[PDB]
């Protein structure tokens, strides 16, 4: 029954990747509350539709710093994945639309803030709290693998603790619809797999490998290959050698081990099974996949947390760069 609700998951999702929906609102559809903070591209706006009266996160982009930082093709693959996926543990594109000035990106409102700061301020999390993250980054990694995208850009920045204490996937910049390998150089250095490192070209047990990462380093405090120069990141990542701090459990030892694997004909996520290897590992055992999902489980820990124009040009700008939002 997984197969099949990833198999329903999968024919929702490619419906909406092959004629991605455009223009599902517009600027005068929503009430502007409160400016949230102000990103690389533009504003992030609390806001209200003014139809319906469910509020949100409207991000504003600017399309001519878009173009100016080069972040086109990233922006348009961001958004077409966003509306193909629905996932509780993937932030939500509600509506977008563009005008002539900006793009627009309405999420979900998801107060709370993202990994790597409160790992930092916290200092590690606990066993149980790294693994209730961790849950949801397998759930989550299981259905995007599904669909044939590798996320690769799996690191604390790219995962937002929402007001229920649960995790958010945001950045979907790098994301990849890849049936089968692919070669392109991206993403954090301390997350990186060895195939990745020494292009070999890779699959989507490149994200496998950075949950181990990732669980290393919410567990540690620290990500387990580190250095002040990329190239001795590098080193160690590709030698495989991992040295534990000496209060991981035997359990977490072993996980990791087995996704920290160079070898892909053993790395956890990239067998037969798949990531039931994964869910079924010891270190889950007292895991409830169900409830995760459900977002039934409390979690371990709940975070606290002059308006001006939106000026529309009366010329169109930028217009065939940004033709497919």
């Amino acid at each position: 029954s997984v197969k099949e609700f990833l198999a329903k998951a999968k024919e929702d999702f490619l419906k909406k990747w092959e004629n991605p929906a455009q223009n599902t609102a517009h600027l005068d559809q929503f009430e502007r509350i409160k400016t949230l903070g102000t990103g690389s591209f533009g504003r992030v706006m609390l806001v209200k539709h003014m139809e319906t009266g469910n509020h949100y996160a409207m991000k504003i982009l600017d399309k001519q710093k878009v173009v100016k930082l080069k972040q086109i093709e990233h922006t348009l693959n961001e958004k077409r994945i966003l509306q193909a996926v629905n996932f509780p543990f993937l932030v939500k594109l509600e509506f977008s639309f563009k005008d002539n000035s900006n793009l627009y990106m309405v999420m979900e409102y998801v107060p709370g803030g993202e990994m790597f700061s409160h790992l930092r301020r916290i200092g590690r999390f606990s066993e149980p709290h790294a693994r209730f993250y961790a849950a949801q980054i397998v759930l989550t990694f299981e259905y995007l693998h599904s669909l044939d995208l590798i996320y690769r850009d799996l690191k604390p920045e790219n995962l937002l603790i929402d007001q229920q204490g649960y995790i958010q996937v945001t950045d979907f910049g790098f994301a990849k619809r890849v049936k089968g390998r692919t070669w392109t150089l991206c993403g954090t250095p301390e997350y990186l797999a060895p195939e990745i490192i020494l292009s070999k070209g890779y699959n989507k047990a490149v994200d496998w490998w950075a949950l181990g990462v990732l669980i290393y380093e919410m567990a540690a405090g620290y990500p387990p290959f580190f250095a002040d120069q990329p190239i001795q990141i590098y080193e160690k990542i590709v030698s495989g050698k991992v040295r534990f701090p000496s209060h991981f459990s035997s359990d977490l030892k072993d996980l990791l081990r087995n996704l920290l694997q160079v070898d892909l004909t053993k790395r956890f996520g990239n067998l037969k099974n798949g990531v039931n290897d994964i869910k079924n590992h010891k270190w889950f055992a007292t895991t409830d996949w169900i409830a995760i999902y459900q977002r039934k489980v409390e979690a371990p820990f709940i975070p606290k947390f002059e308006e001006e124009e939106i000026r529309v040009s009366i010329n169109e700008k930028c217009g065939k760069e940004f033709s497919e939002f």
